[PDB]
């Protein structure tokens, strides 16, 4: 049996729903270790162990713009933490450099007995996200830690297209009317160039930049996607195979790709 499976059999319905089922409570970082600022959400009532995700907004922007992801994500049964960068003029090598010093501390806050999340998280078993630049530094981070379990970039901007040493199942989110990092110059050919992971490609129909970030009109669809791609990766859970590598026939998508998924 998975030892890392949690919470109850998955459906449509529950995937779509704003809140999955365990109760989620948070936390601001009292002394931030290499980054900005951060918020931690975690389950208070998961039954086991959960893996870690850290999300990093994009250039200008801050916590607010990807804040929805911690209560969605957490109530399925994951740690999060969403930060505010050094400098909200940050690049993505620097994003990467701070989204995994905020897993570094979600791992030191782990071992520390004050910690709301004193023994809640599953150290070796993490995934990140973020969006537009926070996007790049996500796609930065799963190229520099293979070890890492899953990457989920929403609206991916990079300084290089070139994501061919990526190993780490990787779904894209992007946003068919991006005027900022357009779909074929920026999120289709970073896709395309990743060879040897699972990888999917998910674009939202008249979706602007910011079409995956908070007050979202698609949260049942963005949702669904991105807690079953963790789940199905970060939780080796088989039960969430279906819904992570599945065209999800909406109306919603206007592009769909994806490759050595199921």
């Amino acid at each position: 049996s998975n030892p890392y499976a949690r919470g109850p059999n998955p459906t449509a319905a529950s995937l779509e729903a704003s809140a999955g089922p365990f109760t989620v409570r948070s936390f601001t970082v009292s002394r931030p270790s290499g980054y900005g600022a951060g918020t931690v959400y975690y389950p208070t009532n998961a039954g086991g162990t959960v893996g870690a995700i850290a999300i990093v907004p994009g250039y200008t922007a801050r916590q607010s713009s990807i804040k929805w992801w911690g209560p969605r994500l957490a109530s399925h049964g994951f740690v999060v933490i969403t930060i505010d960068t050094n400098s909200t003029l940050d690049q993505p090598s620097s994003r990467s450099s701070q989204q995994m010093a905020a897993l570094r501390q979600v791992a030191e806050l782990n071992g520390t007995s004050s910690s709301p999340i004193y023994g809640k998280v599953d150290t070796a078993r993490m995934g990140v996200m973020g969006w537009s630049m926070g996007g790049g530094g996500s796609l930065i981070s799963a190229a520099n830690n293979p070890s890492l379990k899953a990457a989920a970039p929403q609206a991916p901007w990079a300084s290089s297209t070139n994501f061919s040493s990526v190993t780490v199942p990787t779904l894209i989110f992007a946003c068919e009317n991006d005027s900022i990092a357009p779909v074929n110059s920026s999120a289709l050919p970073i896709y395309d160039s990743m060879s040897r992971n699972a990888k999917q490609f998910l674009e939202i129909c008249g979706g602007s930049h910011s079409c995956a970030n908070s007050g979202n009109s698609n949260q049942a669809l963005i949702g669904k996607k991105g807690v079953a791609w963790m789940k199905r990766f970060m939780d080796n859970d088989t039960r969430y195979s279906t819904f992570a590598c599945e065209n999800p026939n909406s109306t919603r998508v206007c592009d769909f790709r994806t490759a050595n998924c199921s």
